[PDB]
């Protein structure tokens, strides 16, 4: 993953989402375009993107009952490797991968 | 500047704020802190941060006064500055927009 920091254009990227628990739901893998946020703690799935059957409990925000496989995806399509995570869940403006995600992709801000 | 990416630690930097008008101000240089934000689109001085002499045009705020912005690093090294109107609001610190991590070259890259 390499993405230039532009003003005008977030830095979005696409995600599978993939509930791993043993409750039974409609979908077990969703597609969602999500930002690269360096300012947020943790990755936060907006309530829009969510898959209503997928589980969460009080954590304002809820937090997943279940763990989630994060998969991003590149702009050419290809895969980082997989992450395992219990995203936040909460009316924010869009999906966010947080630092917990960007330390798990090994990702740095340079402009070396 | 180069900074890794991590869960625990907030990328914070020290800034220096420069108001470039007209007018008198009690203090025409500012050090702060600011966090480096790929998720916000605009630059944002908190409240707390911004001195009260420097003017602000009708939530937030944005800085009458074009402001020069020069990033420090953690080992006292300054990169370019660059010229914007910030925004000023109520937040708890301020952030770093994409439009200073545009100005800056940043990316954000594994490679």
């Amino acid at each position: 993953l390499a993405m230039t920091m532009e003003h005008k254009d977030r830095p979005l990227v696409r995600v599978i989402l993939t509930n791993t628990g043993s409750h039974p739901v409609k979908q077990r893998s969703v597609y969602i375009t999500a930002l690269l946020d360096s300012g947020a703690d943790i990755t936060i799935i907006s309530e829009e993107d969510w898959p209503t059957d997928w589980p969460v409990m009080e954590a304002p925000m809820r937090k997943s009952r279940d763990m989630i496989e994060v998969g991003v995806i590149n702009r050419d399509g290809s895969l980082e490797r997989p992450l395992l995570l219990f995203p936040a869940v909460a009316m924010v403006r869009g999906s966010i991968l947080g630092r917990d995600c960007l330390q798990g992709l090994g990702l740095r801000l340079t402009n070396l």
